[PDB]
Formats: structure tokens, sequence, C-alpha cells
């Protein structure tokens, strides 16, 4: 199975990558949080 | 003096007019201002 591994690692390890910016977001939700609650409000009317 | 009463009428108006939209965002004043605080630091960001 080795002798790819150096290819499959980096192959997945750019797919948590791709995901390692939301997953910030995500490790520590809690329900009713006003700094997350009111950030996201900030930056979804920014953009929009 | 009632003649002069049209002029001063009509320039008080327009000046009025012109103070009334800064008074539009200063409808109301609290004490640390929980949320004209976030509001204005959105509009500072946004200009900066």
């Amino acid at each position: 199975i080795r002798d790819t591994l150096p290819g499959l690692r980096n192959k997945l390890q750019s797919q948590l990558l791709s995901i390692e910016k939301e997953v910030e977001e995500y490790k520590n939700f809690r329900p009713d949080d006003p700094a997350r609650k009111t950030k996201a409000l900030l930056q979804m009317v920014q953009q929009f």
C-alpha cells in the first residue's frame, strides 16, 4: 500500500485544508451565543 | 415686522431641513450605547 501514501496523504491533506477554515467556526458552537450571532449578522449584511 | 416673517420662516425651515437628517440617526442616545456602538463600528469598518 505504501509508495503511494505520500501522494495519498497529500491528496487528503488538501481535503482537510479545504474544510479546516469552516471547522474553526464549527468546533465551538453553542446556541444563543451573542458574539457569533452578531458577528455572522454583520458579515452577512456587509457581503449583501 | 410681519413683512419679514415669511423670509425667516422659510430660511429656518431650510436650516431645520439641514439638521433633521443628522437628527435622524440621533433620535435616541442611551448610556453605553448597546447597539449604536456595533452599528457605528460597522460603518467605520465599511468606510475603511
